[PDB]
């Protein structure tokens, strides 16, 4: 994933 962070926002 490109940014675990912004990612988890809307889940996985």
């Amino acid at each position: 994933i490109f940014g675990t962070i912004l990612g988890f926002l809307k889940g996985l």
